[PDB]
């Protein structure tokens, strides 16, 4: 319950407090569940409303594009990242990603907006940003030395299903632009990242999630704990057991995603995916009405509190 490092019971419910349903559910899921295939239309509007978001945030985060154009199984793409880094000259930071292209499927079929894959976890990410603003704010002009880094991934999802190379056409792009970028102490970008997050596959009824990586358990058992406490605090809803989300053991393992390439250049990964996968995975009933409202709400919740101990906010 109270473990060291924790936040005092009375900072844990005044972070809870400046969470806002409304806002995470009207503000910042809604106007992502769009069909935001990439090069469409849809996922340009959507990449501007991320990043006009981002840049409104009084913290004054620093928001750049990483823009390129890739050979897909339907010809050259066009691929935008988001990256918003808090304070460019922290050394280091935490990192939390998530993707936000859409699946696309064929025409003519029900369309595809991938609520919990992934524009749940672009909305959380979104949610804690806001709500912590002013403490982000703070820690950023008191130059802590550990920033927070929010990764807006386009591309993750194939375009054809064709092959191991129709996928992941954003993070392997931005892994490889960080690794050639220098930064302080570096003595890359890559270096820059503490720990990467990769929210994904969120925001439907009795998610399961497993520890992928021991080297990163310590972080999956302040996660556990973390829900442990707020059930008994009076503080989830729909969450009838003590423990629920956070699993131990590793009965399903990871699978490709977003953090593979950043896996692959030693930045240490924490993958929040559920798993088993949403019922309506890879569906077009993967929709705002199969949300469990509850859960996504608790999911923001337990993040809070997270975000809120890693930077001593
Ligand atoms: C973002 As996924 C787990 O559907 O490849
Ligand atoms: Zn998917």
């Amino acid at each position: 319950v109270p473990l060291i490092g924790s936040l005092p019971e009375a900072r844990l419910r005044r972070v809870v407090g400046q969470l806002d349903p409304q806002r995470l559910w009207s503000t910042y899921l809604r106007p992502l569940l769009v069909v935001r295939t990439p090069g469409s239309p849809g996922n340009l509007q959507v990449r501007k409303f991320l990043e006009a978001t981002l840049r409104s945030l009084t913290a004054g985060w620093h928001v750049e594009l990483d823009p390129f154009t890739a050979s897909t199984p339907l010809g050259p793409v066009d691929f935008g990242n988001v990256v918003a880094t808090l304070d460019p000259r922290a050394a280091r930071h935490l990192t939390l990603a998530c993707h936000y292209d859409s699946k696309l499927f064929p025409p003519g079929s029900t369309p595809f907006v991938g609520a919990t894959d992934s524009a749940v976890p672009c909305a959380l990410l979104l949610e804690l940003a806001q709500a912590l603003d002013l403490e982000l704010s703070r820690a950023k002009k008191q130059a802590a030395p550990v920033t927070l880094q929010l990764l807006f991934l386009d591309g993750e999802e194939a375009l054809k299903e064709w092959g191991p190379k129709d996928s992941l056409y954003g993070s392997r792009h931005l892994a490889q632009l960080m690794e050639s970028i220098p930064h302080s102490p570096g003595p890359t970008r890559i270096q820059a990242i503490e720990l990467f997050m990769l929210l994904d596959l969120l925001g439907a009824p009795n998610p399961t999630f497993y520890s992928h990586f021991p080297r990163t358990v310590r972080w999956f058992h302040r996660l556990r704990s973390i829900e442990k406490r707020l059930h008994r605090l009076n503080l989830l809803q729909s969450h009838p057991q003590e423990v629920m989300y956070f699993q131990p053991g590793e009965p399903f393992g990871s699978v490709e995603d977003d953090h593979i390439p950043f896996l692959r250049r030693g930045v240490p990964v924490l993958h929040l995916i559920s798993t088993p996968f949403p019922a309506v995975w890879h569906t077009p009933a993967d929709t705002e009405v199969n949300l469990h409202p509850p859960t996504v709400h608790n999911l923001c919740r337990i993040l809070a509190v997270f975000l809120a101990e890693y930077l001593g906010l």
